[PDB]
């Protein structure tokens, strides 16, 4: 039935670091360039809709919704870090523990600490590139669906819900989807809703907007006393100051399928329909599936054209900027039926 | 002069094969050649009589280390090995600014919880290495409150990063904290605590932080360009009934003795003022002129000038082994403050 357009950036490999911290060794990381190689195929070979490359904003946007000088940080990072004289790829090896000052330093290693909430995200060269065409990803898909496109999809890799306004993790740098809602608000859109189904908490969204009441952030997640991001995700984070009531989390156990899961997206959405906001912006992961190397709900393919559906129902501008997803076989399959299924396919 | 000095063979336990530096997996710092170095050179210079420690238990450690961690250290290995892990215990994620300091179920979310870097893998044998070299020093703490002037407690791993509840810095348990404990537990109404070790004695400062009856004090480099990084600096002067009873001393890049030992001076003043009934000196011999992870320029000889300063404090001394990483000279430069504290120049 109906077409979507995606945006994608044609460089997959502009982020192209080789070792990830993972139950003490540095493997090959999980976040590849085969993920958005694998989606994009599966975008033309099912015909979605037409293929775009990103518009440049700049970083204008970007610092709507992170500090300067977290942004002046990644700019700089590898080069420091080169220049001080390590050898491997930039990864934190001390930070903030409890107990410690929040306080900047300036070693490169001390930064690196400060503004991460994880060793397991490496930075290079060209990653400073490519978080910024993920965000120029997700704003030319804002652009579209405000200029009438009822959906679009942002083929955003890195992916971005685990940033914080001035802390990276979780394979992510710039909260593409928090940068997309905050553009629909400054272009006059009253009330957004930011609603992540990722496998994991987009702790980064809910922290942008935590005292925010005219931007409600809902994600359904794994359990953080079980899984990453372990430290923020719970159902008693409802929200501060006058963002109060307006944050949702909803935790699942290991091993949950579609039936249960849709339970939690049922609740969801009705939270959605008595906020009534003008523009949606989706955090879609597909490391809800059943296969996913790191990750422990059921979800099958198919129900990933269910999930498109739902989400159509809500009847709203809808943004979708890709998260997680790591069973690469199954990336495309699983990622474009959701837009398939917000098309109309069953 | 004579000292005895306290050791166990039970330091062998902790020998971890990787360290987290500079985003690769490398050859530990801290490893058993050290204290093999330090003992060779106690005997070869007849220092004094070599103790192996007594066990003390958990109490002792449990007077200064939350209970929650003391059982985290004991069982982390093994839930590492059980949730299918295949390196060494290392951190990935913790509580980064913006999150719950809450206590997660998972042990990923426990070992980033309870740790402030990932340089300090954990693997078998860590915690028996841990609780041996806490039962170190306070083998160094009994002898010197049953009657000598001092003890050296041949301490591996070292503890002064240990907080409360945080391990790091190659630390798991506080031993300068905890024999400063004991003193005070066994009737010593004030102690000292002068960490001289290149690195800033973070879990010690933080331990006390709220206390004035131990009085902290660190020399170190500027945390600003160094480990630890988010505390030792010199505003940091203590908090409620502690204010004013920590002292950071922060140094620059390349100081040598004759700029480090004004610090030194100005440190030991402050003990001079404070009174203390017993000292706890956590010795590092990394702030020497070739320690391949720090940058003063204190030569070998300089050791037996800063022995001898402490001497001249007149204090029942414990002295815990911290840092020092050139291995060449590590047993030279340690033993050489434990022989200027005797009298040798
Ligand atoms: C069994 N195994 C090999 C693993 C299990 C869990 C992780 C993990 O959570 N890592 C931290 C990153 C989680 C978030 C990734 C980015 C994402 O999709 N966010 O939604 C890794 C490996
Ligand atoms: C040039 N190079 C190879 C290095 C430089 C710095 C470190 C480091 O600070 N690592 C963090 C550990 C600092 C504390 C170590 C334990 C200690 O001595 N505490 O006093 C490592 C390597
Ligand atoms: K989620
Ligand atoms: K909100
Ligand atoms: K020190
Ligand atoms: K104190
Ligand atoms: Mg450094
Ligand atoms: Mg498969
Ligand atoms: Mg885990
Ligand atoms: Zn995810
Ligand atoms: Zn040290």
């Amino acid at each position: 039935l109906g077409s979507m357009k995606t945006v994608f950036s044609p460089l997959h490999s502009r982020r192209h670091v080789k070792t990830e911290l993972d139950g003490g060794l540095l493997i090959e990381p999980h976040e590849k360039p085969s993920r958005a190689e694998t989606i994009l195929a599966r975008v033309k070979d099912q015909a979605l809709g037409e293929i775009l490359e990103p518009e440049e904003f700049g970083l204008g946007p970007v610092k709507r919704v992170h500090t300067a000088d977290y942004v002046s940080f990644l700019e700089t990072c590898w080069d420091e870090w080169v220049a001080a004289g390590k050898r491997g790829e930039a990864i934190p090896t001390f930070w903030v523990g409890r107990g410690m000052r929040a306080r900047l330093p300036k070693d490169i290693d001390g930064r690196l600490g400060y503004y991460s909430l994880g060793a397991d995200t490496s930075i290079s060269d060209g990653t400073w590139e490519a978080a910024r065409a993920s965000a120029n990803v997700a704003l030319t898909a804002q652009k579209l669906v405000a200029e009438g496109e009822r959906a679009a999809f942002a083929l955003c890799r890195p992916p971005g819900h685990h940033a914080h306004a001035d802390v990276f993790g979780g394979y992510c740098f710039f909260n593409n989807a928090a940068i997309a809602a905050q553009a629909f608000r400054d272009q006059g859109y009253g009330k957004v809703a930011v609603l992540d189904v990722d496998f994991h908490h987009g702790n980064g969204t809910q922290a942008i907007f935590y005292d925010r009441s005219d931007v409600l952030t809902i994600s359904l997640h794994g359990d953080p006393d079980l899984v990453f991001p372990h430290f923020l995700g719970f159902e008693d984070e409802t929200g501060e100051g006058d963002g109060e009531a307006y944050n949702l989390n909803i935790v699942f156990p290991p091993d949950t399928p579609f039936s249960i899961w849709s339970q939690g997206l049922e609740k969801a959405c009705e939270r959605i329909r008595t906020f009534a906001p003008d523009a949606l912006v989706v955090a879609l992961g597909v490391d809800t599936f059943e296969e996913d190397p790191i990750s422990f709900f059921k979800l099958t393919s198919g129900d990933y054209l269910k999930l498109g559906k739902r989400l159509e129902q809500l009847g709203l501008p809808t943004v979708f900027t890709m998260e997680g997803g790591y069973d690469v076989d199954a990336i495309g399959v699983n990622a474009v039926n959701v837009m398939q299924g917000f098309e109309g396919k069953s």
